[PDB]
């Protein structure tokens, strides 16, 4: 028979229907140029795009299409292979060298993504006897890598050292053997930088290592642009540090994990991602290679971004929208309803703005938000321009007085 | 205090050395060369590898490579976006109705890997009131995303239809709503092919969806190279079908899913990986367009595959080795013994054959192997020089008579 079936795919129907109705469907709207400030969308119009991850505005820079053609011509392709078998090639380890030492670390491997290493990391190395303290509002992939792992979970409310050190103690009352806080060091839906100074604080009083997720902070956050480690001056007191190329680092594809040699050869000897999934393409890795001199050379662009930042943080304080966050180039414009910010964010696109709608389930059913990202790309110009137009349809909307 | 940490590190030195005595510790080869049949190594020799999933020898095919930079010339190095944000370029849904058409399928999602296709499939589709039953020898990336699901969990012997039976009885007379069969097309650590047309019956006769992962497949197994199902006659009858870039399509990276269009628009919606992780790479979007015409080209490169395998598998055969597998490129050596898999695979480097050692983790113990895969780029003269090359060692280490 055919009836179970027959319904799965009928409620698959249904819901899909439901979500529209609801303003949580999300539709993608399709891009023709290459990722950048000014790009072009499906009927040709030119928009300003202000909800990329591309904080340095590298994604379509020359210097890194250039990295990543040399790098076929002389690597190849494609590895074909995961990393043990024949998939490493003198520029990986080449790459790894370079990552670790501009993280400040001994070592890193590398994954196809950050959600992968993630995903790799704590159950290869923490287990049954062991406990993981996370912080609440920790990226999906964090929660997902966690949960294949056998450690004993305990969370504490986002930024909350109270918490934080009341669930340590609980963690080490009930006999934990080795203990790790997990979190964010770049809360992406709300624009939060975390105190990592009070979690490594507390680490060292219930000694427990301590992980961070630096995908929103590597190479523009920080006055090197190293990281959360580095803005908030624990650098050498974090034990692991995850992140991604597919930001600020080109955008592209690519993540991994930097830490002490120990944790970094048994992740390649035991981490599931690693020994299961393709080693990172060539291209990719010659021009992650040039992306990380770039950045090191990338003293003005942080300048810029950190200008843009401030300047549409403190206008749109101005108009008196509600705003998340503080100190980082990711501003939540917060809005409630998810069919309200569907529609504010289109009526953004006819006045020649490209931001998206957040809504459930990437953030809380009553929380939606627009997301805007400043670049060091944008110009001071373009960002006066956006506020304008948030201003004028926040008016019409009834989002602001 | 630091002894919790102190000790952290110290089993992690422990673990490390006690993985190289008991043979287990896997040691990465630098390659300098692209990936292809004739590579070369750190100290600039050539060797002849046997251990790739450059099963087209498409790896570092100059039309692959002027694909991929005529790519990046027109859609840039990254997206720096996840796709429903701003990461969606018109080259993303060409890929994927390509990909839907090649399948015979729908419509399909892209991953930045196969492993995170699966690893968002199961949690997205299925729930506690579920049931998965899985063939024991399932890839750790569907094993890790049914992990991440809360439907009850059933499994059966490898290609074992009387078990997949019963518990496909089991399951349903448990009161599970929908139920799922999650197997691999072609199992890659055995060049075991899946019994689909078994699966599909069963799947039929208790209600239950099918989904398979064909990475190992698709591209060159059946006749038009579309993968286990057509390979096995039941194309249509499988529901979900996940697969990668990074085999025999390029090997680059990448993966996806194809099925109906409500189950691939459910997934965009909610599946983690698909919202919390970077859009696929333009300049690997463009080639895999192009990959695709390759591989509908003509039958040439599967014809020489499929003589490669016939060759390797007969010469290994009548020389006396003990393989694992039957009818495919995957040709399984037996050894046992993790610290004589590791011996025999630096033998055959001395004399110019590049293999590898398989051991645990990702074998069981005591089940080592060295797993060759053969290539369209292979030659017969090659494959002749390396059966000769496993029988002079095999002797010399009392393998063989
Ligand atoms: C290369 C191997 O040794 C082989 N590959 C992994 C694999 C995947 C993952 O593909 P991605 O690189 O993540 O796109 C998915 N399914 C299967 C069945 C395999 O084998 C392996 O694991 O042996
Ligand atoms: C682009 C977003 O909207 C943002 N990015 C994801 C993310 C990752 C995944 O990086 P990869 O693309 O897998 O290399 C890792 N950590 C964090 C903290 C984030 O946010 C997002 O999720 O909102």
């Amino acid at each position: 028979g055919s009836h179970m079936r027959g319904e799965f795919y009928q409620q698959l129907t249904n819901d899909l229907e439901t979500a529209r109705a609801e303003g949580l469907f999300k539709e993608e709207r399709i891009i023709t140029s290459a990722q950048q400030a000014d790009i072009t969308v499906a009927d040709g119009s030119h928009v300003i795009n202000f909800c990329a991850n591309n904080y340095l505005g590298l994604a379509n820079h020359p210097d890194l299409i250039a990295a990543a053609k040399a790098g076929m011509d002389s690597h190849g392709f494609g590895m074909a292979s995961v990393r043990f078998i024949c998939g490493t090639q003198d520029s990986h380890k080449e790459l790894e060298q370079k990552l670790a030492a501009f993280l400040g670390m001994e070592d890193a491997i590398l994954y196809s993504s950050c959600f992968d290493a993630n995903g790799g990391l704590f159950e290869t190395l923490l287990g049954a006897e062991d406990a993981i303290i996370s912080d609440a509002l920790n990226h999906a992939s964090i929660i997902d890598g966690v949960r294949l792992c056998k450690a004993k979970r305990y969370r504490y409310a986002n930024n909350d050292m109270q918490e934080l050190e009341a669930r340590l103690k609980e963690a080490r009352e009930a006999g934990a053997r080795h203990v790790l806080i997990a979190t964010d060091g770049v809360f992406s839906m709300d624009g939060v930088i975390a105190n990592l100074k009070g979690v490594c604080d507390l680490a060292d009083k219930y000694d427990a290592l301590v992980m961070v997720d630096d995908s929103h902070a590597v190479g523009f956050v920080g006055e090197n642009g190293r990281g959360s480690h580095e803005y908030c001056d624990v650098m050498g007191r974090v034990d692991i540090i995850t992140g991604t190329l597919g930001k600020a680092l080109g955008g592209a594809s690519g993540g991994y994990t930097a830490a002490r040699k120990e944790v970094v050869e048994w992740l390649r000897q035991r981490s599931r991602p690693y020994l299961f999934s393709n080693s990172l393409a060539p291209a990719i890795v010659a021009a992650s290679i040039k992306v990380l001199e770039m950045v090191e050379a990338g003293s003005e662009l942080r300048d810029r971004l950190w200008a843009n930042a401030r300047q549409f943080r403190e206008q749109m304080s101005a108009a008196g929208f509600t705003l998340a966050g503080a100190d980082h180039a990711i501003i939540p414009v917060m809005l409630g309803d998810a069919v309200v910010a569907q529609k504010f964010a289109r009526e953004l696109q006819k006045e020649g703005i490209y931001v998206t709608g957040f809504f459930y389930p990437v953030v809380p059913k009553g929380q939606a938000r627009i997301r805007t990202q400043m670049s060091a790309a944008h110009t001071p110009e373009q960002i006066t321009r956006a506020v304008e137009a948030f201003t004028r349809i926040g008016k019409q909307l009834g989002v602001i007085a």
